[PDB]
């Protein structure tokens, strides 16, 4: 039997663990030790959760470690492991409601987007890549031959073994997920490090694992600081690959301290100043709707949101009105309530960093259309915000918000490689957009920016089966699709003479 | 006119470039500094040679940026860039003899053998690269439909930009080659640091691509210190990708160098002590043959050389046996001269190294069969050497020597995966292989090894097709093979709303 | 409201639809045709099965047609169309023992081999295939620029539409999942014909769709004569691809319609005459187990079934010897009896066929060993055989059985490129084996062997990932794996100037 | 020695071989028969060439047999395979004047365009699979392990032996060089028949492998009829796979020929019908620069010919003005003069089939704008043609001209779905274009249009590494990219049990 912290809401009885997870039981880190875990809504304590320490982390690769190189993780066929993972997603789907509820109170994600989204994305995350276990293929490769002799060479694609996952709270089932399926489907076994500030929906996660029959050690979760149990992982000489997402000035030093222990590889998810270029030749309220989404979607806590919107000149000050306009229907509420469509930002000091970063914004010159503040409510409500007049040179052009800010320039009508140059100036390329009608200047558009990820007359249109990750400073390596896979498995060479 | 250091050798009259190449141009370093390359042949001066200053790299990384930005690399057809790398390999084949007497002059590789090896298979890495440019090709996915709306998704693969590679000593052109060919292939301009020990055939194939019109500033070469040259590369904020082959520790700190400065990729192919483990049902005589070949071939100067031999109780004496007649057949000398088997070692600071690693594998008790020392003869030539009676917790069972040091062990008759485990003990993963006619063995063995190379009844098989790359604290990153490309490719996710 | 034959049989009571199955109904043929289907247990009529007529097939085919066109099917997700699939397997295994049962019935399979082959394999198939939906990718191309302007081009893949396929007795559900399993992964709808002798499962198949609520008219089946209702498949101008599973004869037959009418693809697994080399170095026992198990299976109901074994002289003798003393330990009987070992051949016309082709064996010649005589008991059941000095010439060396007969040839001491020829002297090419414990000779005879698959120290080893088909006049095209899916798709190459 | 018919025209001298080419020599056909083949520019005979005979057939099939079975062909490395094909292309570069000018005299190629198309792209295809060579791979793939033992599959990709390559005679040299390229590095041998009409470029071609050092044997080219020498291709019991360009009729009667015969697999390249839709959002211009391409590139005598162009209502008038004046610039002459633009049509008969279709077309009701009749000079010169008011039940809208023969009809303004359904009511699908400025209808039309290609504001923008075939009564299979090598290669599936 498991510890829970029962609570009655949203018309259901959440049943949250709230322990370490390791080798298949929950458990209290040494001594013990707790910290809270703050509900946004209302700034109020959802309960004491685990606080993992050193020797926590060395426990929970070890049993990572077993699972992987004596448990029955590391025998099973590729296609049973994939039965196993897609019954995982089996019983995601059964406790969708229940997640989508946590992932409400824990990170303020408004119900029906947890649900369709943190949570809907999550399962088809596990079931997409449950599909690829049996279908990872190596290769037979026509090498010169030894003559007289033959020779057959061949590859093996292998798990990597014990991986570390580092990842942020913005979506914390659904960053687990992304990179917890590709991990698990490759045949390696993981130790998890959810951000402190959201352990819930993991350790709800951790008990799912169990109902679908994931053997003991394959996943472990630890709930705890970055500083301290995200760091041991990146310096375990048994962990041979971290996974992370999050900031860039983190991931530099995840990066850093994964070469001085023992080369263990890195993919590195990072920041993003994303532009967003519309056309005077698109579809005005289409782009309107789109461009909203853009900034706005999870209280703009989403690391490709467009940080830069260019409008061309012609267009611009009927774009703003229209902005406007919408801005204003926006619901801001508890996350739990239906008509809700903007929740509270993240955490605390989050919401303290965008209001430092709007008061910015107002000093160095541009126009604060609406918002830039902190709702007068409980909780950490941040008001949807628009600036215009935005140049360049400044600060929030060229800084990540990953807030509700919406940063509007100009371009000048026919203007095309002018406003490209403005959108490339920046160290991150995590994604990018374009909106227009014209094929020719959506298709060179798409390849001149310098980012991993270009919609057009679209935006956060994610999908399982394609890739997404950074160039330059927004990092490198994928999550989701085919491309995941290859930073979770490694190539054999084998070559015969005969 | 390009100025050279002439020399009259081998039945030709090289001419050696000996300066920097930046911008498609041969110049002297910052303040006309020098320094000399020595011939390990008799400890001789062959010349002078640029010793690049940092303002020298920064010159070389913007030649490089420009020739991908605006010049005309970054504009012709994939095909048409294929089209250059098959004429410069052509161009390189037109110079093959004196760029294998070069490499005999500078790294003291047997001519015999750099023909066929360091300059024939640098020849196979170009052509078989440019056959992949113009079938580099990306995808289109069927994402979820954002209906009554459509959605197309589809990856381009481009090039990562402007490309560091830094490279060992002990096959100068080869490494060089291996590298820069799927570097090039992939649409990537490049600054190489050879090592500053061997610089010579890295500046004659400089020229060789002026030959092969290579649009200046696509390839840079600037001899001089990994400490100030390399790191330079490393650091600077526009280079977007290291290729790194050499130490492990040398390794870590150009990772970490990577990630501190602007997260550029880095690929790290580093050290080995690669298990080679023989079984008495193998054919004796052809395992004494490629066991021989294992350790000696280039002097012992190859990171995929059996660090250790384990060899069944029941053959071993006689395998011993075998070798020493073998090993007392070998024709230490000139590598000029056509009967020579074996040359001497790169270096005279390597040959103290390889002095000292004998020593101490005497003192912690194993046995030296024969050789040991330097080899009475002007020049840095050590002897072919043999030790038996190691064991697992002996330094030279654990260090790797690269030199001519054949590092025996038996173990017991029938026994598979206790081998396998001692085969296994160690944080290197670049090689290993199995003589055995035992299909079972064989398969069983090369599973269970933990390397990114198993040689089956053969070994140092590499292929220009065939990737090549390590497990562990060997690194992470393939040269050659399609994989290869992988680490000098991007790749952007475009998707459309219709 | 479904009509069924219900029987209580293996203490389950079986509901068995006997109707066509057309646009998501079970209707009755043209003026309610019917004929009988045999169990050949004891040569009783099962029931009464609908025989489908010209003016039915029309109905499917147009049934199909509108499922495609303009049904949901052809509208839904890559990924959707993946999770109907895998809930079609679902569904399957929750009925896998009635399956199991109404296949023993039908077709005479042992029960316990029905379960875990006929149906579990079935199962797996839908499930693996299912995983491909929504990773079945195109390409994009770098294609030369038509100057000063751009282009790109890419590759869709499409559904090829309404497909045919008929299929043979021998394994009904397992034969026709293989194939339905591809098509509908591949997004087509389909007609399918079972051998009219077998049509039970195949129809308890139709309403397991229902169930799993496949979109009607996608699967369409229709019990009936190959030279009517297959013929009238083959010729139909709106079928755009026929799979056909069956004889050479038939094969080259179909073929020739599929050209007549619109040039419809086809993909055609043929018979075989698949040769078992076993070599005096092998492990005996299990060459004995394995050798039985290549030819008995399934009552040699077996189109990759070992047609002839080759034994080395110096082993030959004992091999015969261990093969009879197990032969003697096989239990024949009722296929839903637990200790059965081998049941029933599956209908009257394939037993009295048998007893031909040994009759003939022995008259031209060869040593009849065992066996080679319909059993004394009801029903269709044949006494496994064996033949030994088996010449080249002999009808029996050339002429697939189909049946569980042993084929014996001799081959010299030492002579691997004679018995390669002698194996190799067939227009079939559907498998083959060798069975040695030397790697040299097992991965020289697996190039040699004109064979579709090769198995090596095994045999009969298929998986749903490793595709499967004949050279020769065996056929072409794949069943399972990757490979299978293109003979289901089509590609549309689409090229942009901009 | 060979002998020549010897030519001075065009600035050169042309040596041209005249006699069938079997197991690398000229050589007379049985009974020395011979035919003449005639210049289409002013009706003369050219030479006469040899007349292959069934005993012919036979002799070339033999002679690719025993180079494929027996010859250095089938026991080269893939690598070497890969140089000796490009050097074969640039053998093919070093005859290039030569090469276009026979292509202009044999099938009245213009000059310019021969360079360019003809033979440039020739190079192009010959340069671009063989540097796919080396890098055709096979898999190894994760399937069930038979525990307690161990599974290992891997697939091998083989080639399909000796193969028939039967040849249209639009574009004599690029259609041989399309098939063989891929056929050739795939380590097929191959028998060649040319069109009857168009045999020169292929014998001049069969010349240049002897100069690139092709093995004797490996290429084999047969002058004769397709009732003769292609029948007995299609029927030979050695020949394994027929490779096919031509018309619909003729592709039945091969893959039936392919049928009856032993299964040989086949790949039919048949008819088009392509639609060609203009919006009149697209530049206008543009459209009728690229629309008079579509149809008149090559006089017409191109698979991929836009047989049908559909123009928005409210452009046709201005479109049809716009073309009427383009066509009277056209320079109709001599293909050898460099300001011709438009060459004779390839042979006579083919004149008079024009002559016919477009009496045919005006008898309808089609509205003849401007040509329909032969030029009054020598040769065989028809007109360029423009219909318009042509409708969907019309002859001249389903029937392929293969002339240079325009052919519009117009569509209401803003329909979409209905012009969709008109261009899609043929049984033809090789090809389609549309022009429009407006993204969405550009990949909803491209979605729609029921073709293997589609051009996208752009037309006839082949390229050697895009898949080019047809779907419906057009055929299956592809010649040109990665695609074409799987007609020309066999998997052989591999597995072990260890
Ligand atoms: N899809 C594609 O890539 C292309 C298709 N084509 C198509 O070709 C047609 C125009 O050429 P056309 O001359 O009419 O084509 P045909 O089908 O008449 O001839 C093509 C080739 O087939 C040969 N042939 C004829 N009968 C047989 C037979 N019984 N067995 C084997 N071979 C035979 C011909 O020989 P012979 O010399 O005696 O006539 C010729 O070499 C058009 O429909 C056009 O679309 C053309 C180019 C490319």
């Amino acid at each position: 039997v498991i510890n829970y912290v029962e609570k009655a809401v949203n018309k259901l009885t959440l049943q949250m663990p709230y322990q370490l997870f390791i080798g298949g039981e929950f458990v209290d880190a040494e001594g013990s030790k707790t910290y809270n875990t703050i509900n946004p809504t209302d700034g109020s304590v959802i309960c004491q959760v685990s606080l993992a320490q050193v020797s926590d982390v060395d426990k929970a690769v070890a049993a990572a470690k077993e699972a992987f190189e004596n448990g029955l993780w590391g025998k099973i066929n590729a296609r049973d492991r994939g039965r196993l993972l897609y019954r995982l997603a089996d019983v995601m789907e059964q406790h969708q409601e229940e997640l989508a509820t946590i992932e409400a109170l824990d990170a303020g994600a408004v119900y029906t987007l947890a649900l369709k989204t943190h949570v809907g994305m999550s399962i088809q995350t596990f079931r997409y890549f449950a599909g690829w276990c049996d279908k990872i293929q190596g290769a037979t490769i026509p090498i010169n031959q030894a003559r007289p002799n033959r020779n057959l060479t061949l590859t093996k694609k292998e798990p990597v073994g014990v991986c570390g996952i580092v990842i942020p709270w913005n979506y914390p089932l659904m960053m687990l997920s992304w990179k917890t399926a590709a991990c698990l489907a490759a045949g390696n076994t993981v130790v998890i490090k959810p951000a402190q500030v959201t352990p819930l929906t993991a350790l709800k996660f951790a008990e799912l694992t169990l109902k679908a029959g994931i053997p003991k050690g394959v996943v472990n979760i630890l709930p705890g600081s970055g500083s301290l149990v995200g760091q041991r992982l990146s310096d375990h000489p048994d962990v041979r690959k971290i996974g992370f997402t999050g900031s860039t000035e983190v991931g530099k030093h995840i990066m850093k301290s994964c070469a001085l222990s023992n080369v263990k590889k890195v993919s590195l998810e990072l920041g993003g100043k994303s532009p967003l270029i519309i056309f005077a030749d698109c579809d005005l309220n289409k782009a309107v709707q789109m461009g909203m989404s853009s900034v706005f979607f999870n209280k703009g806590e989403n690391a490709i949101a467009a940080g830069r919107l260019f409008v061309e000149e012609s267009i611009h000050n009927q774009f703003v009105q229209k902005v406007v306009e919408e801005v204003e229907k926006m619901k801001i509420g508890n996350p739990l309530e239906r008509d809700t469509n903007h929740g509270p930002q993240n955490h605390e000091a989050h919401l303290r960093k965008l209001v430092e970063y709007c008061q910015r914004g107002v000093k160095e010159g541009a126009t604060l259309v609406c918002g830039g503040n902190q709702v007068p409510r409980p909780g950490f409500f941040f008001q949807p915000t628009v600036f215009t007049d935005v140049e360049d040179h400044m600060y929030i052009a060229k800084e990540e918000s990953f807030g509700p800010i919406m940063i509007i320039s100009r371009f000048a009508d026919g203007d095309v490689d002018a406003v490209l140059s403005r959108a490339n100036a920046t160290e991150f390329g995590l994604a990018s957009g374009v909106f227009t009608r014209d094929i020719n200047k959506a298709l060179y558009v798409s390849d001149k920016l310098q980012a991993g990820t270009v919609f057009i007359n679209t935006y956060n249109k994610t999908d399982v089966a394609a890739p997404f990750g950074g160039f330059k400073q927004s990092g490198f390596g994928k999550d989701l699709g085919e491309a995941a896979l290859n930073e979770y498995l490694r190539i054999k060479t084998v070559t015969f003479e005969y």
